[PDB]
């Protein structure tokens, strides 16, 4: 959450 979750690659990337 602080750096990156896992389910990202949608909003994070």
């Amino acid at each position: 959450v602080r750096r990156f979750p896992w389910w990202w690659a949608f909003l994070r990337r």
